[PDB]
């Protein structure tokens, strides 16, 4: 599994698509997936599993005229091919008419595909991912006394190859990596026991931060919400740290994709055109970013991807859609059929630190639970833990508390982003400043 | 893919037995499955996907003295075991001893295994399954004036067939099917926006729930959901919904599991032989059920299965442990490698109403939220939903509230066990009533 396979999985390719047509199909769109790695878990001290995973499969859809079908398989070879494409059509034949349903135009699709270097093999012994999962635990219990426990420490490398191809004559396919370490932690002080972890992941192993270094921060985390407490309810400017922030503006993207709009199950709808944000704000894409763990030449359509803006200033200037959604809301592609791909928020030249003291006062949040967000009415409420905050520093740990406001306004309320950027998935944020949010607990 | 099948896998579980022989593991374990069915969604009366799926795949555990390695693919021939096989190998080779590692003795293997009769395919062409999952979405908004959206209506129908084998020269295999069909659906009243659900599963379609039932369903408890305000805080009874209660007795058996129990990371942990539960309470498992959704007649070490108690009279006389977790705790495996099949709680002759009645005033609880739960030390916090009971009878929707106990106490102060008992998985329970907790808002 790397480019040195990509050929022959063109080839696979190639032939579906062939037997789509002897078949009587109109068009198709034809997935072939190959991944392989290997997976190390540890925990207290003892390796719990050591696995050597190899996943092939591919996927068609078909349509039959305005009809469509879909069908997939792990299997390989000519009567599984022949046996899939033949499930495929049996469901295109016995559906109904979709009038936006087809491929993109054959003129869309991209011409050209830059090189991204996503493919980082990581030499790693089965010896080597114990020897660090375990160098990563025993770092967090060397790190405080309190703690105490262990969840999982897991370790995964992995590699694999993707090959995309319609009855337009598109095939594209590029090979990757992704390497993580994620270590779980519990610790005990203060009348209680809590929780947390940290990870990191990379498409090259090397770039990984220290197994040392992660396990380090899970405990300090774990350790520092020892004592956490409720706080009196009040309405007062919450900061999220960078990777909840993350999840912000998820419910953003969520609210802004073809799916959620023409299903009219969206906040955002019809909001091509305003202010959602501050001025200063822009939210941007860049797909073709080397090494990254977003990259993209080529969307689930087969169009070529490219950079480009969602919020402009302030202002929302693109929703995000693929050809089916376009259709749906009479617009076009926005060559994000999958999504987006390496995104960035705008940000200032403030630290977390520096949020902090300017904040002056109120809740610094580092977890979220439960699922509080309706994306229909931008209705926003969920339990929420980190530390508290008064005149410029970190005060004490919180639990036990809910925070509630609408999105729409929570977005308009947003006082900076910070130079603290998350860096271990799709979505570049750093903390962010709410001007203010209803913070209840008893 | 069905019993006509399964020589095939048989064969082909032989060849990796002996191909880890052939690269010289001193032992193994191989597991092999196909699966294909067919999964229906529709939304807001569109279908938004129909898709046939085939998936095939084998993972293995070899062993070299007693260090251990696995590996797995999807892949089929003499190459694909070869690669795997080594692979395991590469893992086992360079990965350390530990002593309480291996298969169970060969004495253990199964020495037959009874016809369950899990396999019941449904004729179902797509055409059908696109209609009946309409059907059920309909019969949701035409259920309630208020019911006005949906998330996903879900129809599945799928056939299995898994083979196990033991270098111990134990091997053993059975097909299945499983059919479900899921409605979710969304009300908007009173200020509101509220979301319900409601499914049911079975082996044979045909004993599903009507689609029209489980629309009707999904949509009533949506509706019932709209004007949903806190209470008070109070010290109260609860009444868990049965399939809440299953949740609950999920603790429980993940705390007397050996893996959480030889973690040193279990509430239960030396609980074996005492009072946890009211003294009319039982616990007991049912492998060999003809046709349940739990049924195994052998398990992952591939020990025959057995039935047996794990609550008698209110005592705990048995943990849930597989050789390697009896091995870690020093004692017998219960045959339990991989979990228990068919549990079931022993009820009373009460219904749901009846035990509205007899809690006279205390919370209903329909669902519940966020990871709350320390099985370390038992202690419980969730968010929760439901109703109001007062004089017998439910007043009103509750929501944003939280429930606290530890579960220790909470198992000692179970009251009652409907007879209203849930069927759609591994564990049969009815409504469960507890004496008090902690409800906050």
């Amino acid at each position: 599994v790397g480019p040195s396979v990509l050929p022959d999985l063109r080839e696979q390719v190639e032939q579906i698509i062939a037997e789509a047509r002897r078949q009587g199909a109109s068009a198709c769109e034809v997935a072939v997936s190959l991944e392989q790695g290997l997976s190390t878990s540890v925990r207290q001290g003892e390796v719990e599993t050591v696995e050597f995973n190899r996943d092939q499969g591919f996927g068609i859809t078909l349509y039959a005229g305005q009809r469509k079908g879909s069908a997939s398989t792990s299997a390989t070879g000519e009567a599984a091919i022949r046996e899939t494409v033949a499930a495929a059509l049996a469901i295109a034949r016995h559906t109904s008419e979709d009038e936006c349903a087809g491929l993109a135009d054959a003129a869309l699709m991209a011409r050209e595909l830059p090189e991204l270097d996503l493919y980082h093999p990581w030499s790693l012994s089965p010896e080597q991912a114990v020897e660090r999962a375990l160098a990563c635990e025993a770092a967090a219990f060397a790190a405080d006394k309190r703690v105490t426990k262990a969840d999982g420490t897991t370790l995964n490398t992995h590699q694999g190859c993707r090959v995309y191809g319609n009855s337009h004559g598109f095939i594209g396919g590029y090979a990757s990596t992704r390497h993580s370490l994620s270590c779980v932690m519990i610790a005990e002080g203060e009348g209680q026991m809590q929780r947390d972890y940290w990870y990191d992941v990379n498409r090259r192993g090397e770039a990984l931060a220290s197994a040392e270094s992660i396990g380090r921060r899970a405990a300090e985390r774990a350790a520092s919400r020892l004592g956490a407490r409720p706080v009196q309810t009040a309405e007062v400017p919450v900061l999220f740290a960078p990777e909840i922030a993350v999840g912000l503006f998820g419910h953003f993207l969520g609210a802004i994709s073809g799916g959620s709009l023409y299903r009219k199950s969206s906040f955002l709808e019809g909001a091509l055109g305003q202010r959602l944000f501050p001025e200063w704000l822009s939210i941007d894409e860049r797909p073709h970013l080397v090494g990254a763990l977003g990259s993209a030449s080529f969307d689930s359509d087969g169009l070529a991807t490219y950079a480009k803006p969602f919020v402009e200033n302030g202002e929302l200037v693109s929703y995000v859609l693929g050809t089916y959604s376009g259709r749906k809301l009479g617009l076009p592609s926005t060559a994000n059929a999958g999504g987006v791909h390496n995104l960035f928020v705008s940000h200032g030249d403030e630290d977390q630190a520096a949020l902090i003291r300017r904040m002056e006062r109120g809740l610094l949040v580092t977890e979220l639970m439960g699922q509080g967000v309706n994306l229909v009415t931008g209705d926003y409420s969920r339990g929420a833990a980190g530390y508290w905050v008064e005149n410029g520093e970190i005060q004490f740990p919180v639990q036990e508390v809910t925070i509630a406001a609408n999105l729409r306004d929570l977005f308009r309320r947003i006082v900076a982003v910070g130079k603290d950027i998350e860096r271990r998935g799709n979505l570049h944020t750093g903390s962010v400043l709410v001007e203010s949010m209803m913070v209840a607990g008893r």
